[PDB]
């Protein structure tokens, strides 16, 4: 595996059976990796962020009207960086994969936790707990667990690469991820009061530059 930096979009569903306005994603987390330098940054995109979908401006419910490929292109558009790898997991598949690696501890407002727990252990308060979980999973190992956990998710991360990665990132990596944030305010629209997260322009542009530089990308 080359050691060029690259991005991963983790998308969390409930379905795999998504169809109407009810297919939407629950979690969107982006990680950027720079293997050569054993680095990593991480970003959470709040479900209600108000974006142009890949022309009104709606939440990032691009999965519902296009599936994975739409969420990916919306996110690329929103972050101005290429998404190289993706990972989509269900509610079960999630719980599952956690059991697999052995479960893991977090923290809670520490303790271990079972698929069901962590799974239920989970805007912007939910968001902190999700990175918590990812963060725990990443620490939970910094050979078959892959094969299994992998055939349970939509992804384009091959086996060789995954193994190459936990190998490169065994050393130096635990609570070091440079975690970024999308900062915005509340915006309510219409009578019924449909809620939107409106991201702060200024921060967005600093998040973009940060990631762009980490991917070595203009």
């Amino acid at each position: 595996m080359k050691k060029k930096p690259f991005s991963i979009l983790f998308m969390g569903i409930e379905d795999y059976a998504t169809k109407g306005q009810k297919g939407r994603s629950d979690s969107l987390i982006v990680v950027t990796l720079d293997p050569k330098n054993k680095t990593m940054k991480m970003l959470s995109i709040p479900r209600d962020t108000r974006v142009q979908l890949a022309s009104k401006t709606k939440i990032n419910a691009a999965y519902s009207k296009g599936g994975k490929d739409e969420t990916v292109e919306t996110v690329e558009n929103f972050l101005q960086i290429p998404i190289d790898k993706y990972v989509t997991v269900d509610f079960d598949g999630f719980k599952d994969v956690i059991n697999e690696v052995g479960g893991i501890d977090v923290d809670v407002p520490e303790m271990h936790l079972n698929g069901e727990e962590a799974l239920a252990y989970a805007d912007f308060g939910r968001n902190d707990r999700q990175k918590q979980i990812l963060n725990a999973l990443i620490d939970r190992m910094s050979d078959k667990i892959a094969e299994k956990a992998s055939e349970n998710v939509e992804t384009n991360i091959r086996i060789t690469e995954g193994l190459a990665l936990q190998q490169i990132y065994s050393g130096f990596t635990s609570k070091k991820i440079d975690t970024l944030s999308i900062t915005g305010s509340d915006l309510y629209l219409g009578p019924n009061n449909t809620y939107y997260f409106e991201p702060d322009a200024t921060n967005l542009e600093k998040v973009r530059k940060t990631l762009q530089e980490h991917l070595d990308y203009t």
